[PDB]
């Protein structure tokens, strides 16, 4: 075999079957397209969040975050930096207003709120702003 990953397409929900040494090309998702791997954070929402976390083999980072949160946006170009660091684990987030029924499920207080699933188990979490290499220290302690 080809050690074949599934990589979940957030864009159309396909579950991409990506040989692992094919990951580090950053293909295109088979069905539409769009990029599978971008290294860059994804948008997940109530109607692409299940089959996203339940069908991925790689761990995803979750920030969880709004719009109006001074601390949210000073993590989000760290977030963003990180996420180019780390191939091989799909950084993502979550809006809590638009997406507050997954903000629920998720038991989040204040934001942004980090939580580390792996395998639809989550592995870590935490809360508060962080610099990208604090943020990556963290990161490499939970994996
Ligand atoms: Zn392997
Ligand atoms: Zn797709």
């Amino acid at each position: 075999g080809s050690h074949m990953m599934i990589i979940v397409c957030a864009s159309c929900d396909a579950k991409n079957r990506v040989p692992e040494e094919k990951l580090t090309a950053q293909p295109s998702c088979g069905q539409c397209h769009q990029p599978l791997l971008p290294l860059e954070p994804i948008e997940l929402n109530e109607q692409n969040f299940s089959n996203y976390i339940t069908n991925s083999d790689l761990p995803i980072l979750i920030d969880l975050w709004a719009e109006w949160c001074g601390p949210c946006k000073m993590m989000a170009p760290h977030f963003a930096q990180v996420a180019k660091q780390n191939p091989r684990v799909i950084f993502a987030k979550i809006n809590t207003e638009e997406s507050p029924r997954l903000s629920q499920a998720f038991n989040v207080r204040s934001i942004p709120t980090l939580v580390l699933m792996n395998k639809t188990t989550e592995v870590a979490r935490m809360s508060g702003a962080l610099r990208a290499p604090e943020l990556q220290q963290w990161l490499d302690q939970q994996l």
